[PDB]
């Protein structure tokens, strides 16, 4: 299914709010919780764990494309600025966990 921009922001706000609850190698518990709270509180459709995770993967993929093609002087909206900030914060959490796994 396809999320609207508003739904993408609601979803990423939740992901970031709960980011410290993600435990490396326990992704199932995290994405299941996000899917549940997104449905119960933010009015998102019922998603399976996998479907919810796929939505977040897609948001992040498009974010990376936006970053790569951003141009100096481009005009952005406040919704775009918030989504980019949320995506940056989620990317940083994933990178933190990757560094912990690799280095120790």
């Amino acid at each position: 299914t396809h999320l609207s921009l508003e739904e993408k922001i609601k979803l990423m706000r939740l992901v970031v709010r709960h980011k410290h609850e993600l435990v490396d190698r326990k992704t199932s518990e995290f994405y299941a919780k996000i899917a549940r709270i997104g449905y119960e509180d933010e009015g998102l459709a019922i998603h399976t764990e996998s479907a919810c995770r796929n939505q977040i993967i897609s948001i992040m993929r498009v974010y990376e494309q936006r970053l790569a093609h951003r141009q100096p002087g481009m005009k952005t909206t406040p919704e775009e600025d918030e989504l980019d900030q949320l995506c940056d914060e989620w990317k940083a959490r994933l990178s933190e966990l990757q560094q912990y796994r690799e280095k120790f």
